[PDB]
């Protein structure tokens, strides 16, 4: 058919918070990449000509919880998405849809899969933790993830999501040193500044050297 593939239930954070239906096809007019975020039958979201309006794209671990995955992209044109897929749920599909050999176990498995499909559609779709790294800080009260991407660092995922290119980094300034934890504020080229506290003091070295 049209449709390359579908997962059903995956869980939505991001740009609403709602679990729906996720559907990857082509176009019928023009053969053109097309996700579509759908509540049993009706369009939530929808990106078109993916190969064209994907910024950029990944699967991002969730921390302390090995059977979940994100699916982190950035868009142009609708009509971030950040989207948690089941790992176990996605590979019982996969099989039941013939996509994958029903011995098959290791969830890799899917996001190789994928990972192909979209790039025979003309896009690509990151998996840097398979260097990268996450940890969990705050941003003023809100807990969340700094994820170190070669390229890019993430703050995820309690609005605003924040999205730095690594090239974009002027500065960084640690204060607030406590027996446990640290402070650092990232400076953009820009002049914009970030500020992120309660780092664990183990994470340090990896953050100065990323950003040296």
């Amino acid at each position: 058919t049209n449709t390359i593939f579908k997962l059903e239930g995956v869980s939505v954070l991001s740009p609403l918070r709602k679990k729906l239906d996720l559907v990857f096809y082509l176009s019928n007019v023009d053969g053109s990449p097309v996700i579509t975020l759908l509540k049993g039958n009706d369009r939530e979201l929808s990106i078109y000509q993916l190969n064209k309006n994907i910024k950029m794209a990944s699967f991002l671990p969730v921390p302390e919880k090995p059977n979940l995955i994100y699916l982190f992209m950035t868009y142009t044109s609708c009509e971030p998405v950040v989207m948690t897929l089941n790992k176990e749920n996605t590979l019982n599909q996969f099989k039941n849809l013939g996509l994958l050999d029903s011995n098959v176990t290791d969830f890799e498995k899917c996001v190789e899969y994928i990972r192909k499909q979209a790039i025979l559609t003309g896009f690509k779709i990151s998996n840097p933790f398979v260097n990268s790294f996450h940890l969990q800080c705050h941003r003023g009260t809100k807990e969340g993830t700094l994820y170190f991407l070669p390229d890019h660092i993430i703050f995820g995922f309690k609005k605003p999501i924040l999205l730095f290119d690594a090239s974009d980094i002027e500065s960084i300034t640690y204060s607030s040193i406590t027996r446990l934890t640290f402070n650092a504020s990232l400076v953009t080229k820009d002049g914009e500044k970030y500020e992120f506290s309660m780092i664990d003091q183990t994470e340090y070295a990896k953050i100065d050297d990323y950003v040296k």
